[PDB]
């Protein structure tokens, strides 16, 4: 009797019983969960069982970071996002500036409505990427999924990837049938993943018979990278040396439409509606769930007194010191994948030509843009 009997059980005790211990919780789950919000979800389940205790489990085994806010919770199937959207929404708002539960969200994946991004000056510009993630519908997301679940996704992505050619022809691996050989030039590239090691993915149950149905897939010219089964049904990137992000977009796009098309003729759609754009297991990841780019060197402003603010109203984020800094977009709901480009491409030039002021002796006064 394919039943949640259990959650039924844990009816039995009161609600209070069962409610987690977030005393010393830095989550935006942790944050939004009142003992009140709580009974009054714990009953719900989704059709294919996803229940709020499967929701916040990850959220209650890891405290977090003392200033670094995570968000706590994921998503085990297209419905999680409807049927406790009254736990979702207000964390979706807090984590994206207020995008609230009417807000709309725009797809466009039309590469030449990019403006610029063919000439970013390469003396700074190391390198250019584009990365997104997608889901099936029909299946669960890997919180969840079952291994026929798995399999079923492996198999279909693996055939459409096949039938790529031209400049997206490349090959497959698969994770358990991997050789040493394969996994050596796979990390001399950096396009291997292993079995996640954060006790944030970990506790959420998505490392179930690992390695079974995973699986990395490039082209031949290594510029176009496909993660099959890792923390969401596919993670696709798109990248190269240098500074042509518009040449990185485009690839990036024509790839995506590619496999869109030829999973639609087969009748398969990636999860997407109008309020959340596309739909992943992280709600940090909504909308676009688009990271795009750049390792620039900055070692001038890098040490600057306004960087920190400068980033702020470019709505850019930065990561990695050497001088040499990670920075992308920072926004990832309520923008469209072109515009987040966008800010990406004119928020660098104007990082260039702030760089190229400290380097002469001349202030970054006049260059100050205002918040985006």
């Amino acid at each position: 009797p394919f039943s949640n009997s259990h959650n039924t059980l844990k009816l039995r005790f009161p609600a209070e019983d069962e409610f987690p211990d977030l005393s010393g919780h830095n989550n935006h789950m942790a944050k939004v969960l009142t003992p009140e919000l709580y009974a009054e979800l714990r009953a719900k389940s989704t059709p294919s069982g996803f229940t709020v205790d499967d929701v916040i489990q990850t959220g209650v085994d890891n405290p977090g970071h003392p200033y670094i806010m995570t968000v706590g919770c994921v998503a085990g199937d297209e419905e999680s996002y409807d049927v406790f959207k009254e736990l979702f929404d207000p964390i979706i708002e807090d984590r994206h500036g207020g995008y609230k539960p009417t807000d709309e969200h725009k797809t466009d994946l039309n590469p030449d409505n990019l403006q610029g991004g063919d000439d970013l000056d390469p003396n700074y510009v190391l390198s250019s990427r584009v990365r997104t993630g997608r889901s099936i519908r029909g299946f669960c997301l890997p919180p969840h999924c079952s291994r026929g679940e798995r399999r079923a996704i492996e198999k279909l992505a693996v055939e459409a990837l096949s039938s790529l050619d031209g400049d997206l022809a490349g090959r497959y691996y698969a994770l358990k049938s991997m050789t040493e050989a394969e996994q050596q030039q796979l990390i001399d590239d950096h396009f291997l993943f292993d079995k996640p090691v954060s006790p944030l993915l970990l506790a959420s149950g998505m490392a179930r018979d690992w390695p079974d149905a995973r699986g990395i897939w490039h082209n031949d010219n290594k510029t176009f990278l496909v993660w099959i089964n890792e923390e969401d049904h596919l993670r696709v990137i798109s990248m190269q040396k240098g500074g042509n992000m518009k040449e990185v977009f485009t690839r990036f796009c024509n790839g995506l439409t590619q496999i869109e098309t030829l999973f639609k003729s087969k009748n398969y759609e990636f999860m997407w509606n109008p309020h959340l754009g596309y739909i992943l297991t992280c709600p940090s990841n909504l909308g676009t769930g688009l990271r795009a780019g750049v390792h620039i060197k900055l070692p001038h402003l890098g040490k600057h007194e306004k960087f920190s603010e400068v980033l702020k109203r470019l709505r850019l984020q930065k990561r990695g010191v050497g001088g040499v800094f990670d920075v992308s977009n920072a926004d990832r709901l309520g923008f469209s994948e072109v515009e987040l480009v966008q800010m990406v491409v004119d928020g660098v030039k104007l990082l260039i030509e702030m760089e190229q002021r400290l380097e002469q002796g001349q202030a970054i006064d006049d260059l100050m843009p205002a918040q985006k």
